[PDB]
């Protein structure tokens, strides 16, 4: 039960509990405002602009904003008041001048951060909308900007907005979609409903909580949709005109446009010009309002978006009624992505194996692919959450998925790799750089950058702190390279060949191959460094295989066959013991399992050096199905990349992620082994393919920035993911690798390793290199 009024309390910062009634920006969404909130706090009279007649006004309380002589004192002028009355120019009409320091008025200790989020703002609107968006174009052109910013999967509103606030993946922070079902709560998250306002859904620590816990005044970023954009801007300016001990440091504006129009008219419709003009007008109001308060050279403005917008029509819609016999007996989260769940009551004959088999490669031009969430590409980071359904359908761009058979011309939620889903970033202000383009980056990196701008120690998150230091002029975070916990052994020749009874038979460096220093193991283990002519290895003495195998292949390297006499060759390693070696007898007895090699025998320097490739310490357990993919990569693709990139350095190895949390498994978490043995079966295999950005310099004699592409290939007993897998490997293998492309940082979480420790590059640039994703778009 509550009582009171919002006289002199409109848009209060402190969230007031009972017995007082609320007057903050979210009070309408909880149905908790005082009786007279709409009359006092949401006035619209005489619009949002001063005219000449209004100048030199007598104050009228009914007005939305004022043009009186005493408006500047109270801090509630209309944004154009000084332009129309006092003869100032609009901010957009001023020529750009570099902001070396925070040019702030008295009382402002640190530059405030204003986060200007825009819903569904596609990356290519910056160039395409330039002429109708002059204010935005001044921020982009004269501030710091990227060509695009990558969202998180699924590319939807609530997962991305809360990812911008937390720096976490949707699997971690809990908002895995715009719709969700939690089996533990036995309740449903929806866009239309009161359930979304409950805090139990919202994990992690959002930026505004991170501020207030560290003494910095912030307040919640969420606005009620009923509040018009001009009232949101005016309120933000009103908060900036509060006294020193009441004024917030961080501010958030939100625009539902261009998303709302984008769904109806498509991303580039003729009706889409006005939405973009209004968004620019809203920015021009902010900058004119900031210039009016002398904060246009003081504030840092981040202009960011949650996701893009793709052309999606009701004609391009795939129906699961065409594939499944009993489509009425399953729940689907439909549209630009698919999540399948079983109906609870009277449906004991439900089977996820039957559903995935029934949806796998049935139409030739099939516009979606079924995955178990564990088999989804690791770049998506969409698995480790009970709210994420086991069955997932990854929908093709431009298409929809539904159960059974327009209102919309556009949509979003596809793979975050897709061009149309890419969104925007512009930093403008004293702490940002001037007229500086930067490489595109992931939205998970932004939380750290906002914390640096506010002087906050960020809560644990999925950004890589330091990777966006090149965006900022000052206030950078000094990134410390993580300390290596396990030092390597360097074993000499300690074992005779007759000591090995492995059931195996066969008729029988550092500067060249380890270019960036050795990887550092950041967990407590026991491993050996093995040197060879063509490759170096960090051989795990617990997992009985390399953690990494490093090798460089020059532009003019030889690709050769495996001879007939070395077809089933496996040599013992005289540096590593019989007890810490794999055995061939396990592979003979395991019918479903075979073996492969991390360093390819195909790329050996000579017939003499080739025998090093068949060492037992180089072999790894591979399913025959996967062995087709790995062998083609090794035989054809590695040489291809070396030829194209003027040599390449490859770092290959296993990954164990049976609990699908994106982290390296401990020995206890490994859920499968080779038959009758301690040889563990990896869930994935990685390769980090590094070369010189300057293509004129070779890979092994490179100075200047490095270039990299990597992947995390799933280790599968079949090739059901690749519909062309019946055909020759050149028609499908490289397409699979492209879908499972990864960052070096993704591999580091999954392996507990740390790469690029000895280079001639700054560590901030190396962290930027580790966060890079090669998208093939
Ligand atoms: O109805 C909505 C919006 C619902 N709310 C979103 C959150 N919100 C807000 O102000 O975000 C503020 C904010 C919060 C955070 Cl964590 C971080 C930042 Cl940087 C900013 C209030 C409105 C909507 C929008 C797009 C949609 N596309 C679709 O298919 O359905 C849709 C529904
Ligand atoms: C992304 O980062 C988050 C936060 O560091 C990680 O989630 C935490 O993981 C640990 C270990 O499982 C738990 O103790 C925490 O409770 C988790 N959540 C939070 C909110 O702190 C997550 O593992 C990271 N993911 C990846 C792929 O690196
Ligand atoms: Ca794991
Ligand atoms: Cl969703
Ligand atoms: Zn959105
Ligand atoms: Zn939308």
């Amino acid at each position: 039960a509550t009582s009171g009024s919002c006289k002199g309390r409109c848009f209060e910062l402190q969230e007031v509990g009972p017995p007082d009634c609320r007057c903050d920006n979210l009070c309408k969404s909880y149905s908790s405002c005082c009786h007279d909130f709409d009359e006092l706090c949401l006035k619209t009279a005489r619009g949002w602009e001063c005219t000449k007649d209004r100048c030199g006004e007598v104050r009228n309380e009914e007005n939305a904003c004022h043009c009186s002589e005493d408006c500047l004192s109270r801090g509630d002028c209309c944004t154009n008041y000084q332009v129309v009355c006092k003869g100032e120019s609009h901010w957009v009409d001023d020529d750009c001048e570099e902001i070396k320091v925070p040019e702030c008025p008295a009382g402002f200790v640190r530059p405030p951060l204003i986060i200007f989020s825009v819903d569904g703002f596609r990356a290519s609107y910056m160039k395409k909308g330039s002429k109708v968006m002059p204010n935005i174009e001044k921020l982009r052109s004269c501030g710091t900007h990227a060509p695009y910013m990558r969202p998180v999967y699924p590319t939807k509103t609530f997962p991305n907005l809360y990812t911008l606030a937390t720096g976490l993946y949707p699997e971690s922070h809990g908002i895995v979609g715009n719709s969700m079902y939690d089996p533990v709560f036995d309740a449903s998250f929806h866009l239309r409903g009161r359930e979304k306002f409950n805090h139990r859904w919202w994990g992690g620590q959002p930026l505004w909580i991170t501020a207030t816990k560290q003494g910095v005044r912030a307040g919640t970023f969420f606005w009620s949709v009923s509040i018009p954009h001009e009232r949101r801007i005016l309120t933000i300016l009103q908060w900036l005109s509060l006294p020193d001990n009441e004024r917030p440091s961080v501010y958030a504006f939100y625009s539902e446009q261009p998303d709302f129009s984008g769904h109806k008219y498509g991303p580039f419709g003729p009706e889409m010009t006005n939405p973009l003009r209004e968004i620019d007008k809203t920015v021009g109001q902010l900058m004119d309002g900031l210039k009016q308060l002398r904060l246009h050279r003081c504030v840092n403005v981040i202009f960011v978006g949650d996701h893009g917008m793709e052309d999606v029509t009701c004609d391009r819609t795939e129906f699961l009624s065409n594939y499944l016999t009993n489509v009425d007996d399953i729940t689907l989260v439909p549209g630009t992505l698919g999540r399948i769940r079983a109906k609870s009551i009277a449906n004991s004959k439900y089977d996820p194996k039957t559903i995935i088999a029934a949806l796998t490669c049935k139409k030739p031009d099939q516009h979606f692919k079924p995955y178990m969430k564990q088999h989804l590409p690791k770049r998506l980071h969409y698995a480790n959450n009970r709210r994420i359904e086991d069955i997932h359908l990854l929908v093709d761009r431009r298409w929809h998925v539904a159960r059974k058979p327009c209102f919309f011309q556009g949509d979003h939620g596809f793979d975050n790799k897709v061009n149309s889903m890419q969104t925007v970033f512009v930093g403008y202000g004293p702490t940002f750089k001037y007229r500086t383009k930067v490489p595109p980056f992931e939205n998970i990196e932004l939380y750290n950058v906002m914390c640096d701008l506010l002087g906050l120690k960020p809560a644990p998150n999925n950004g890589t702190h330091g990777s966006l230091n090149h965006l900022l002029r000052t206030n950078t975070f000094r990134p410390t390279m993580p300390d290596e916990v396990s030092r390597p052994n360097y074993p000499g020749i300690m074992y005779l060949q007759s000591e090995f009874d492995l059931g195996c038979t066969c008729d029988d460096t550092e500067e060249r191959h380890l270019l960036y220093g050795r990887p550092a193991v950041l967990y407590r283990t026991s491993y050996d460094i093995l040197y060879h002519t063509d490759f170096e290895s960090g051989y795990s003495e617990i997992f009985l295989m390399p953690l990494w195998t490093s090798y460089t292949i020059s532009k003019q390297a030889e690709v050769s066959s495996i001879p007939e006499h070395l077809t089933n060759c496996v040599r013992p390693d005289v540096r590593v013991s019989p007890g810490f070696s794999q055995n061939c007898l396990a592979y003979k007895n395991d019918k479903q399992m075979s073996y492969g090699f991390l360093f390819p025998p195909y790329l050996s320097s000579s017939p003499e050096a080739k025998y090093d490739a068949f060492l037992v310490t180089n072999m790894v357990p591979m399913y025959p199905a996967f062995k087709r993919v790995w062998a083609y990569f090794q035989r054809v693709l590695v040489k291809k990349y070396a030829s194209e990139r003027n040599g390449v350095n490859v770092i290959s190895g296993p990954i164990f992620d049976y609990n699908y949390d994106g982290l390296r498994d401990t020995e206890d978490e490994i859920k499968q082994y080779v038959e009758g043995s301690s040889i563990p079966v990896p869930t994935h295999y990685y390769s980090i393919i590094t070369s010189c950005l300057d293509f004129t310099q070779p890979a092994d004699k490179c100075d200047g920035p490095l270039s990299v592409s990597s992947f995390i290939l799933p280790h599968r007993p079949d090739n059901d993911e690749s519909c062309a897998s019946s055909e020759d490997e050149s028609k499908w293998v490289e397409e699979l690798m492209k879908m499972h492309t990864a960052r070096v940082r993704d591999i580091e979480h999954l392996t507990g390793l740390d790469f690029y420790r000895k280079t001639s590059r700054s560590y901030s640039e190396i962290l930027t290199l580790k966060t890079y994703l090669h998208t093939y778009e």
